[PDB]
């Protein structure tokens, strides 16, 4: 294990107070929300700065001590965990915004900063930070850089990458890359920046970055749709998106039973007369009072076309939320319904019809009364595709077969030219799949960059590649 | 030079009706339009196929004869010619539209695809591929992503960069790197995409990638503005992204020296009634009829505050197109009005007033009698300035002082914490000051990547690092 020389001289670095070894304290760093791995560690740091950060690295590496960089513990691929007796990295501390230029539209923010608080001081000085999220009163930008997590409103902003202006990077040996910047246009050698985002900490220590901010929608309208099929959901999507383009910040294909679940389980409004086999979730934001216009239009067409057989467009704030609850429960409402086999995963857009009937197919053939329970963002092609155990089944010998369940799923997600990891990543979990699935000179590639970057192998090693 | 033998085994690869060695066809490879370099080479390959690349790639990389990727040759920083009897590997036969998906609004193309041939099989689909710049009918895909081009509408849809899905790259070494794509959604493992996006053609040979498409506009509408300061230009910019957003197609700063040279040496309209300091040349697209209403209330704001003298709304497209040809021509027009210095640099857009009043100021404390003939996209802080000769003065004396003026500009714009290459690139022309200005382990990274990616130094060599 680490010794107590090491030990004693991590802690003079970031002082004692913020340097735990107590296995009670230690409990909160080591597992997660989900409960999927259970590591172990002898070291948590919470350093409270860049140089602190530096003097961590170049002692790590000098000693070969394994770190796992963690912020807001939220992932879910065990990217995050210490497996192996590593010590943890926390960026907690490292938690202030240090500039808003509005002219600019840029926000310079620590690691550790909250997305919620960020989102919040967007809000404070009329702008918006569109990253949004399910875990965002917990998980950080560096984590979200790391993870480069997209959310709901992919479609219209883009994903965390595409939020990103500059970074401020540590590496193993204790290099300081610093590319924050509040530049547009800036075309002056490699893009090292989004070589970070995405490397779920294997590749060094983001410590600070530089964020766009957007201008603050006046209006948003928002309308549950119930339709046939994936497939006439597919089509109402281009009546949307050429109708509104980027003021279609949400469009959700979501499936009877998910709904059904959120209604039964999460004290939800039913929101249409009759039951549909199919539903959309759609929200537009405009920053003119010409958003209803378009939502009404988009409808209109999709009725004129006989893809949309009912639809209740919002009439008031409480009402907006109402339909929102209903989706955004739907996660926790699948608990009482027993076992519940998870994966997130994408396609192209225009396959997303065939993936669901694949897949569907596939699992109940493998699981008869197994029940699909899929729902996604139609518009990026990311579905969260999840199979509930057969009604009355043993709870623990259906999550047995979750391994087969991603067999199949996996093959329908790659024959139509889709990615095993939508959103997640890969960490521990799907590093075994990566090197299966994808192309063979970027995966030799991948490991040569790791190599260079991280010589010694300290930095979060055994996670991505 | 190169030996009859390597002339022989490349001229096979490819057949000897696209292998070129006559200097009369070499003439339009080894030197641009702009005549700001002229190299040398003994053969210039035209390979059809990525199975082609892979063949050079081999033997190059096996015999150590340097290549020069090449597209349409208008790269304007030295990185497409051939300083050193290099071998030109140009793309421009590789030029396929392979696939529009209009449901997944993706396209995949060849990289010797030239950028107004792809405009315009979008259009032909009812989409638009928004990159749009003014070398448009001679520039590649390949060419574009290389250099992360941007342009006018940048603010709205963003550079090259952006517009990337997936990319077909052929390493020095003979491997071929698919990473073809229609995903929106893909957290895999790195991000080796955009390294080689800015790359130019130092890292590999881009052969294909897919794109993103985008909804056709139905609407836009056209304005010039006449104001008092670039500061009343940048609060009216505050002013247009806060009410029109994604729908802010172009935010055009023009000052009155560049835009009387082009009504007097262009044949072009004088949009307004009086002269003005400083114009705005200010367009929205819209995908329903709200762009005319959003531009009008834009207008009044800016007319309320003060900060707009006049305005000029286009009501044809024969005015529209007038407009635009004022703008467009500025470039050319500078020709007849003497030598012409000059700079494409970036700024953060809240710099963009203090950059052109400090950067003036020591331009005329240089030269005095200098016209400084500055014009650029605010809303994304990319400023072409260029200054013009006094009048009178000797033009070869003048454009002797390029290099003077160069040392003052950049200082301007590092203290403002903006970029010396915003589009262009560094290529071989700025590869020295790159090392100086950029951050000291960025710069590292750069050389190890290349090292990693470019053990033989025959990718391009001599550009970028
Ligand atoms: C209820 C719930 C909803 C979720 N919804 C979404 C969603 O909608 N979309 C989505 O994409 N994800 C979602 N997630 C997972 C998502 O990836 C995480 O929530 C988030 O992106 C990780 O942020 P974090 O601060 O918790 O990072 P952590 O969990 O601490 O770490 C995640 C990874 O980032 C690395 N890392 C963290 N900080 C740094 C740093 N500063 N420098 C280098 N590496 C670092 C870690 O080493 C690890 O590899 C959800 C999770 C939950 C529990
Ligand atoms: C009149 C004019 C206007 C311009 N306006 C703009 C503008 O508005 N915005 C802007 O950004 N630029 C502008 N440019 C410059 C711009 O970079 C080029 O026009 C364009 O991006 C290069 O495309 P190309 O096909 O000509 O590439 P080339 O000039 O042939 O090559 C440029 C670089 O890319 C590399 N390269 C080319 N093809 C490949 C390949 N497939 N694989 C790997 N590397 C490759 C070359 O080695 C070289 O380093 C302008 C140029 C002119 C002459």
């Amino acid at each position: 294990t680490l010794s107590p020389e090491l030990i004693a001289r991590f802690t003079a670095i970031v002082g004692d107070k913020h340097a735990l070894t107590d296995p009670l304290e230690l409990e909160a760093y080591i597992t997660e929300e989900r409960n999927l791995y259970r590591g172990h560690s002898p070291l948590v740091l919470r350093p409270g700065s860049t140089e602190e950060v530096v003097a961590i690295c170049k002692l790590a590496n000098e000693a070969r001590v394994a770190l796992v960089p963690q912020g807001g513990n939220t992932g879910l691929v065990g990217g995050q965990t210490p497996h192996n007796g590593e010590v943890v990295i926390s960026l907690k501390r490292m938690d202030k915004i240090r500039e808003i230029d509005t002219s600019s539209n840029t926000i310079t923010v620590e690691a550790g900063a909250i997305l919620q608080r960020v989102q919040e001081k967007a809000a404070e000085v009329d702008r918006l930070f569109p990253l949004s999220l399910g875990a965002q009163g917990s998980c950080t930008i560096g984590g979200n850089l790391s993870t480069n997590a997209g959310g709901t409103a992919a479609l219209a902003y883009g994903l965390a990458r595409d939020m990103a202006l500059g970074v401020e990077v540590v590496l193993a040996d204790g290099r300081v890359m610093n590319l924050l910047s509040k530049l547009k246009k800036d075309n002056t050698g490699y893009d090292l920046r989004d070589l970070f985002i995405g490397a779920e900490g294997t590749l060094g220590i983001i410590t600070a970055a530089t964020l766009k901010l957007f201008p603050k929608p006046r209006a948003v309208e928002t309308a549950f749709v119930g339709l046939q099929s994936p497939d006439d959901a597919l089509k109402l999507l281009g009546i949307a998106q050429g109708e509104a383009a980027g003021n279609l910040t949400s469009f959700e294909l979501i499936a009877e039973t998910p709904l059904d679940f959120s209604v039964r389980h999460a004290n939800n409004r039913d929101p249409l007369e009759a039951r549909y086999p199919w539903y959309v979730l759609i929200e537009l934001s405009s920053p003119r009072d010409d958003a209803r216009a378009a939502l009404e239009s988009i409808l209109e067409r999709g009725f004129e076309d006989g893809i949309v057989v009912d639809a209740a467009i919002a009439n008031s704030v409480q009402q907006q939320q109402a339909f929102w609850k209903l989706r955004e429960e739907i996660s926790p409402a699948q608990k009482p319904e027993g076992g519940s086999i998870k994966h997130d995963i994408s396609v192209p857009v225009a396959a997303v019809p065939q993936f669901i009937e694949q897949a569907n197919a596939a699992v109940v053939a493998l699981i008869p009364g197994a029940r699909p329970v899929p729902f996604g963002h139609l518009g990026d092609g990311n579905i969260h595709y999840n199979v509930s155990q057969p009604v009355g089944a043993d709870k623990a010998e259906f999550l047995a077969r979750w391994h087969d369940v991603s067999q199949v799923v996996f093959e329908v997600v790659l024959r139509l030219g889709g990615s095993i990891s939508a959103e997640h990543g890969i960490g521990v979990m799907k590093r075994d799949e990566l090197a299966e699935v994808k192309d063979k000179t970027a995966i030799e590639l991948m490991r040569s960059i790791k190599a260079l970057l991280d010589p010694h192998g300290i930095m979060n090693p055994g996670k991505v590649v």
